[PDB]
């Protein structure tokens, strides 16, 4: 088992910019074949020994975020100063 | 008299962009003659019989700016939009 991986369950939501419904991040994590634990409103993720790829927060954000599908992220423009 | 004005207790912060310290727009506006009362946020401001020129809030909000000082308004670049 690669280490642990501890993640705000909010984490993708931010990142993504889509309120995902309730248990989102954790349904999607376990079915990438990692165990999910929940600390409160910190995850404790060990992704399986399949998936090296995922190390830290941002490699879990991308599972759930493309299991989601990119096309429910919604089209913001960024706040940029004057330049 | 003047008919009263009705603006709230932040609005020549807002407008400023400053934090006056409290009682700041009380005392200007009574200061320049206006009978001013209290009803929880929201100030009822009665301009004196020659200040005809005070008749909306903006009109109050100058009177607290200029003798504050405008020196106190800071430069702060607003955030560019998509143009
Ligand atoms: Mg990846
Ligand atoms: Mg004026």
């Amino acid at each position: 088992s690669p280490p642990p991986i501890r993640m705000g369950v909010d984490v993708p939501d931010r990142i993504a910019g889509v309120a995902y419904p309730q248990g989102t991040t954790a349904r999607r994590l376990a079915q990438i074949g990692a165990v999910v634990t929940h600390d409160g409103d910190t995850l404790t993720v060990t992704p399986p020994s399949w998936r090296p790829d995922l190390r830290q927060p941002a490699d879990l954000v991308e599972e759930v975020l493309r299991l989601e599908g990119l096309e429910v992220i919604p089209s913001v423009l960024p706040p940029a100063p004057a330049g």
